[PDB]
């Protein structure tokens, strides 16, 4: 998964830390989840 603004990912890693799934979290947080390809260029936080 790759998140932008910090925090966003904070709460990403918090939201998955329970039984959610990043779709859960990803929305809720900001982040995006890619199946490889390592981060972009701007969204890599």
């Amino acid at each position: 998964t790759c998140c932008p603004s910090i925090v966003a990912r904070s709460n990403f890693n918090v939201c998955r830390l329970p039984g959610t799934p990043e779709a859960l979290c990803a929305t809720y947080t900001g982040c995006i989840i890619i199946p490889g390809a390592t981060c972009p260029g701007d969204y890599a936080n």
